[PDB]
């Protein structure tokens, strides 16, 4: 993770679209390292959001220099269907997946665990799901999450996979995750705040 | 469905690849008519198989004239990883989805129902799942099927969707499904038999 840190936030809290998309594009490949086909459709959905945002950006990178520019330009371009359109909608969902990853990783780094099963990551994933995604899912998708949770790797195995080849301890691995989390968390928080400020957030369930 | 009937089988039971792929390519769009996002990853998997087979075919349509040609050419081309490779693997999975659809539709047409809930299609889908797919799924994916089953439409709604614009009765709709099922079922049966004859069938679970 720490090979692709996000940029620090500038004083004006603007997030450059190009570097943001470049950074977060390194996250979906991690889903191929979790040891299950159950992660295939997940990877697909997150990558699909990234692809959509990049496709809008590519139409005019200067116009879409920042994530704020995307929202404001699309609000002007689309009128009534906005924010349920375009890159605004894609980023609305992407931020939820990014927040899931943030909460999950932070929970692991913070030593949160089921003391009865300290080498599982279920409690960490459940917390992340509850905080990031659950209320945007109808009861059927929530039931699917609960089933998919059983496909999660052991903690020790997950941390091994995050540091393969590097010959580092788990303690060192977790320090590098904490480093990644600094600008990552700050960036996601700014994106959420922007959605509030722009009245671009929707609450529909799938 | 009856606007894209499969070809009848010739005496030699060979199935031409091009027309087969053209016909079955009309089936994944039906998943957008079931009223739920839960069908998105399903459509993606079936379409992915079709795309893979078409990509192999397109490298040399004469060499890959029939489905039998695909298996025999790939067996020669690949040696030891076969049949877990290429279009052979894609068709191995595609036939299972096609068989699911066949069993499901046939069950509906045959009047099979839960007499306590005659306007659901759960019993029909469960039968199809059991016959076509279940034993290739580990327990986690099976649990996901059980959840996804609740996203199925009402029977009357499903049959309406299959005949939209046509101004036909449900009886007429079902007669047209029965017509589609004739060459469809025969074709799928031949494909299954070919996999047996070629020793191309695998039994691994996902
Ligand atoms: C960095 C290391 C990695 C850290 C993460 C590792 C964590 C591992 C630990 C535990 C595992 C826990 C279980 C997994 C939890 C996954 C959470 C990760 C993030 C989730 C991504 C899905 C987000 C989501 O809910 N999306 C939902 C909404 O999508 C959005 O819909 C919009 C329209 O309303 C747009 O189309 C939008 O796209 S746009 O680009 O056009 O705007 C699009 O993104 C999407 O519906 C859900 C997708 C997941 C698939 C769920 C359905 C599966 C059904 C399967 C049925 C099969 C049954 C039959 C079997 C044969
Ligand atoms: C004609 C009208 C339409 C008729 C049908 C309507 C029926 C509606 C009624 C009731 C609904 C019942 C529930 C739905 C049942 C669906 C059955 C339809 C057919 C299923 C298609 C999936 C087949 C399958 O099991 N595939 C499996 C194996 O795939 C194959 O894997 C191979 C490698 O081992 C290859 O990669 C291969 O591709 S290849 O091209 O490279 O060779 C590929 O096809 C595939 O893994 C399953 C895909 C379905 C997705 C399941 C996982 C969902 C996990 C979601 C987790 C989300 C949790 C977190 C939430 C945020």
């Amino acid at each position: 993770l720490a090979e692709h840190l996000l940029k620090p936030l500038p004083a004006d809290k603007q997030i450059e679209t190009g570097p943001f998309l470049e950074a977060v594009s390194h996250l979906p490949p991690f889903f191929d390292c979790l040891g299950s086909p159950v992660f295939t459709p997940i990877k697909a959905d997150i990558s699909g959001n990234i692809t959509k945002i990049k496709a809008v950006y590519d139409t005019n990178p200067a116009k879409f220099r920042t994530l704020q520019n995307i929202l404001e330009v699309e609000k002007e371009m689309y009128g009534a269907e906005w924010p349920k359109v375009g890159a605004t909608l894609a980023l609305m969902w992407l931020k939820r997946g990014l927040r899931f990853i943030q909460v999950f990783l932070q929970s692991i780094c913070d030593g949160e665990r089921d003391e009865n099963h300290p080498n599982l990551i279920r409690v960490n994933a459940t917390k992340a799901y509850e905080m990031a995604l659950k209320k945007y899912h109808g009861w059927i998708v929530q039931k699917i999450f609960q089933a998919a949770l059983y496909a999660a790797p052991y903690k020790s195995d997950f941390l091994k996979a995050l540091s393969k080849g590097q010959n580092v301890t788990e303690e060192e691995c977790l320090e590098k995750i904490r480093l990644f989390l600094v600008n990552y968390t700050a960036t996601i928080d700014v994106i959420y705040e922007m959605y509030t400020q722009m009245n671009a957030e929707l609450n529909y369930k799938v």
